[PDB]
């Protein structure tokens, strides 16, 4: 009768505490860290009376009643904002989504034995400024993942803290950052999936993805995965979190009693404790695809049966296409299976209305372009990587991409651009039958890092438009946008060069981060300009801040030396 004890026993106190907190700091990404643990605690103690007694005062409201109610109990608005406190569920809490925020306007490591002090000070406060920080900057992390970084982060300091511990501490911490943003990415396109384009969308990436992984497994088995893989992200994706990692973890304990029915590769990952072992599974390799499978064409094109199978149940019909397509190919994309499928239920669409077996017989033939336009683009571009590095890789596809769609903001244009780049060292040491599932499911997953970062402060239509019509189209969108002829060159500011005292002490990756910005500003600026102007241009204002930043007075150099340039 109570639900908040319910997942306070299936959950255990600790991390129900955790979950608690994560939830609260992804819905107000701007309240102070005490104000939130203060309410976390109201509503654990709270809890533990329901526990014991189900039947006592409030113990029948739903979670998020009682939490919304905590929330509302805590500056400038220029005549705009939701009142997300003044609605009542379930209005309230999707006022509370729509405010989460992609790119929260927040500060951005103190000294190796200060950490060190703080941790043995108060081990339990300092794992809680881990969860918090992270959460509020990423609104939608899969909350389950995180609690297997906290983890992870609390083992790094039970090891290091205690000969030296710069040595120690410092590349384990870089590993998990990496780690976390890729993970943060990878699940904001699954619930960007979920609620602009539906749960049908959902399902049938699950399908796909889930046949490649297990493609001895029944075709029903593969539904019952799917219907249960998708409640888990509906629940995390729309705030439940309690909900979703209690339903994770049955997930879990279901493939792992059903291995013989499902992969041959699951053995070690199910012998795992709890939150390595839904990691674990979630990351697990492809198994062996069986042999002499028979032919698709028979099923799908040759069949007289093709047409009334459509229509008498075409859920089904179509899934099974889906299904047994993507278990015969491991060497494709998701999103290009997805683009077949809907290819081959459109030509069904329109030949059963028609001598269909005539019709369709030649639908084949309209995959081989689908399937070469991504084979081609990765094989390009890999050699393009192999040539230059992946600082230079990462300023061609800059130069491209700000040629695109020169409205995007200069921050947003660096941000993505390197990511883009970072798929040649991520996959072309893969051989060919490798890349294209490595390469072209990460760059959706980065392009959709575009469209998010966009649609909060919308300037450019060519951006809308690609990222609005069809989630699996994405790529093929943006691949094929030309050089805008409509864009009027942006005119100098020069605050941009204004002298810090940071410049002259840069560590390599920050150095080329404002190198990228001085590129993108520049071909906004002068968008007709040839690769070797650009490059005479870079070349002499690099020597410009070599220059002065050995002057005998930096600020002087900067500030004469600098005006030259501004009216040469
Ligand atoms: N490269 C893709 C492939 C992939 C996607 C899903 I969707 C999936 O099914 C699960 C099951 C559990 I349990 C989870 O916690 C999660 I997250 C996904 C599995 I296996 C593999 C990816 O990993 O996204
Ligand atoms: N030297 C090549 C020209 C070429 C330039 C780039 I820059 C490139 O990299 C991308 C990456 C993405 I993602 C795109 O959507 C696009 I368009 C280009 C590729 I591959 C090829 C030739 O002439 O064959
Ligand atoms: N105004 C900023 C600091 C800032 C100063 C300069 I001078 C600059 O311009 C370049 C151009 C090239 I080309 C370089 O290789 C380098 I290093 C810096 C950039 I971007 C940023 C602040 O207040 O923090
Ligand atoms: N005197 C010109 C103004 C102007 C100043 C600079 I300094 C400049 O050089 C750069 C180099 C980089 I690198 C940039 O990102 C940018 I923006 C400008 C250029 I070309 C033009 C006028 O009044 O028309």
């Amino acid at each position: 009768k109570s639900e908040v004890a319910h997942r306070f026993k299936d959950l255990g106190e600790e991390n129900f505490k955790a979950l608690v907190l994560i939830a609260f700091a992804q819905y107000l990404q701007q309240c102070p860290f005490e104000d939130h643990v203060k309410l976390v605690n109201e509503v654990t103690e709270f809890a533990k009376t329901c526990v014991a007694d189900e039947s006592a005062e409030n113990c029948d409201k739903s979670l998020h009643t009682l939490f919304g109610d905590k929330l509302c109990t805590v500056r400038e608005t220029y005549g705009e904002m939701a009142d997300c406190c003044a609605k009542q569920e379930p209005e309230r809490n999707e006022c509370f989504l729509q405010h989460k925020d992609d790119n929260p306007n927040l500060p951005r490591r103190p000294e190796v034995d200060v950490m060190c002090t703080a941790f043995h000070d108060n081990e339990e406060t300092f794992l809680k400024k881990y969860l918090y920080e992270i959460a509020r900057r990423h609104p939608y992390f899969y909350a389950p993942e995180l609690l297997f970084f906290a983890k992870r982060y609390k083992a790094a300091f039970t090891e290091c803290c205690q000969a030296d511990k710069a040595a120690c501490l410092l590349p384990k911490l870089d590993e998990l950052r990496d780690e976390g943003k890729a993970s943060s990415a990878k699940q904001r396109l699954k619930c960007a999936s979920l609620q602009k384009f539906g749960e049908r969308a959902f399902k049938a990436w699950a399908v796909a993805r889930l046949s490649q992984r297990f493609p001895k497994a029944e075709f029903a088995e593969v539904s019952k995965l799917v219907t249960d893989l998708t409640k888990v992200h509906t629940e995390c994706c729309h705030g439940d979190l309690l909900e979703c990692a209690d339903d994770r973890a049955d997930l879990a304990k279901y493939i792992c009693e059903n291995q013989d029915s499902i992969s041959s590769k699951l053995k070690e990952c199910c012998e795992k404790p709890l939150l390595e072992k839904s990691h674990c599974i979630a990351e697990v390799e492809n198994d062996e695809m069986p042999a002499d499978l028979p032919s698709l064409a028979a099923d799908f094109v040759e069949s007289k049966d093709v047409c009334k199978n459509y229509a008498e149940a075409k859920d089904v019909f179509l899934g099974m296409f889906l299904y047994e397509y993507a278990r015969r190919h491991p060497d494709y994309s998701v999103v290009l299976l997805l683009r077949l499928a809907k290819t081959y239920e459109t030509t069904l669409e329109k030949c059963c209305a028609a001598d269909p077996h005539e019709c369709y017989a030649k639908v084949f033939d309209e995959f081989k372009p689908l399937v070469e336009e991504p084979q081609n683009l990765i094989k390009q571009n890999c050699e393009l990587f192999e040539q230059l590095g992946e600082y230079k890789f990462q300023n061609a596809l800059l130069v491209r991409y700000t040629k695109k769609v020169p409205q995007v903001s200069t921050p947003t244009l660096v941000e993505v651009s390197r990511n883009l780049g970072k798929v040649g060292s991520k996959c072309c040491k893969h051989p060919e039958a490798k890349r294209m599932p490595c390469a072209e499911d990460y760059l959706s997953v980065v392009l959709n890092q575009l469209c998010v970062l966009h649609e909060k402060t919308p300037v450019s239509d060519r951006v809308t438009k690609c990222c609005t019509e069809s989630l699996v189209n994405r790529r093929p969108c943006f691949s094929a946008l030309e050089v805008d002829e409509t864009y009027v060159p942006k005119e100098f500011n020069a605050e941009t060069f204004t002298f810090h005292a940071d410049i002259c002490t840069l560590s390599e990756k920050e150095r080329q981060i404002k190198k990228q910005t001085a590129l993108v500003e520049l071909v906004k600026h002068k968008p007709k300009a040839t690769k070797e102007q650009l490059k005479a241009v870079m070349d002499d204002f690099a020597a410009f801040v070599e220059k002065c930043c050995k002057a005998d007075d930096k600020e002087t150099c900067f500030a004469e030396e600098g005006k030259k340039l501004v009216a040469a």
